[PDB]
């Protein structure tokens, strides 16, 4: 399975079955700065699915490491803001983690499998 281009479309279906998950709500969108005034003293590089979902529309991921590196993003800023580990948000955080976890591991295997394979010889 040697396709070098595949990652992008198995990346937009994952983000469709993350934005069909009540999981995600919280993180569809860039946190309110007028719901939560202090967050940017807290955190430094905001980051939501919807701004993940343009920067691929728009063929600004080379990779999906890059990719990866922003989902991941969305989570450790939601670690750093919460007040408690039982907080509602982080705790959604956490399931969404996981999901996405479990389903990337194949996307990013077979592409680094491709990239090998195109610099075979
Ligand atoms: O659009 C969907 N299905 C399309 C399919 C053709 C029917 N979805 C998206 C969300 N689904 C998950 O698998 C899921 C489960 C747990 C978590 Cl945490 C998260 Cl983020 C996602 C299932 C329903």
């Amino acid at each position: 399975s040697y396709d070098i281009q595949a990652w992008k479309k198995q990346c937009e279906e994952l983000l469709n079955l993350i934005f069909q998950c009540e999981d995600s709500e919280p993180f569809r969108q860039p946190v309110d700065l007028l719901e939560y005034p202090d967050y940017r003293d807290i955190i430094d590089t905001p980051m939501d699915f919807a701004t993940v979902r343009e920067t691929l529309e728009a063929g600004n991921y080379e990779s999906p490491m890059e990719l990866c590196k922003d989902v991941r993003l969305i989570f450790s800023n939601s670690k750093a803001y919460t007040p408690s580990k039982r907080s509602r948000i982080y705790s959604m955080s956490l399931r969404l983690s996981a999901f996405f976890e479990e389903h990337i591991s194949s996307v990013l295997s077979d592409y680094k499998s491709a990239l090998r394979f195109h610099k075979r010889n």
